[PDB]
């Protein structure tokens, strides 16, 4: 019923496909082609109620494009993903904050970051520091895997409630 459009930003390789592929195919990927830029259909339950969740995987090249801000513009909410063992992508977070920012001329926009890549032992980025981040954002933290699927619907989901709280707003 109700049609939700979703779009999944953040550095290459923090995992923004394998977030996506495990939400709509229940499987981890080892590999997944890092250019394809696509939007993907599922329909879920959430809080009891019907949702069409459409969901850009963005990829591709590092390039503003017209195009890519009407994906923005298009989108409804934005899963700011990061990997928790790779700093320099937590650090990109406020650039990719900003470029969505820009397109919808609204600091008031659904956001959720997400720390991906929790089973992995190596971590770079404290859970304090970002949450940190995200309490001067405004939004939710949610620490996910992949791998495990640990966090991945409450990730996709809580960016659901963002929006539908931002509705009413
Ligand atoms: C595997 C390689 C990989 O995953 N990439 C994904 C992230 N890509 C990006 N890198 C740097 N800045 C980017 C800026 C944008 C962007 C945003 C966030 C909002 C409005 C926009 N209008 N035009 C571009 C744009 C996007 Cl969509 C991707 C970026 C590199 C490749
Ligand atoms: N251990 C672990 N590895 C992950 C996780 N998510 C993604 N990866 C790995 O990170 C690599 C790149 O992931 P990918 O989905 O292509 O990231 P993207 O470029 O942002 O779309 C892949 O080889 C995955 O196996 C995770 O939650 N845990
Ligand atoms: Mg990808």
């Amino acid at each position: 019923s109700t049609e939700y459009k979703l779009v999944v930003v953040g550095a290459c390789g923090v995992g923004k496909s394998a977030l996506t592929i495990q939400l709509i195919q229940n499987h981890f990927v080892d590999e997944y082609d890092p250019t394809i830029e696509d939007s993907y259909r599922k329909q879920v339950v959430i809080d009891g109620e019907t949702s069409l969740l459409d969901i850009l995987d963005t990829a591709g090249q590092e390039e503003y494009s017209a195009m890519r801000d009407q994906y923005m513009r298009t989108g409804e909410g934005f899963l700011l993903v990061f990997a928790i063992n790779n700093t320099k992508s937590f650090e990109d977070i406020h650039h990719y904050r900003e470029q969505i920012k820009r397109v919808k001329d609204s600091e008031d926009v659904p956001m959720v970051l997400v720390g991906n890549k929790s089973d992995l032992p190596s971590r770079t980025v404290d859970t304090k520091q970002a949450q940190d981040l995200a309490r001067s954002y405004g939004i939710p933290f949610i620490e996910t895997s992949a791998k495990t699927r640990q966090g991945v619907d409450d990730a996709f989901y809580t960016l659901v409630r963002e929006i539908r709280k931002h509705k009413e707003k």
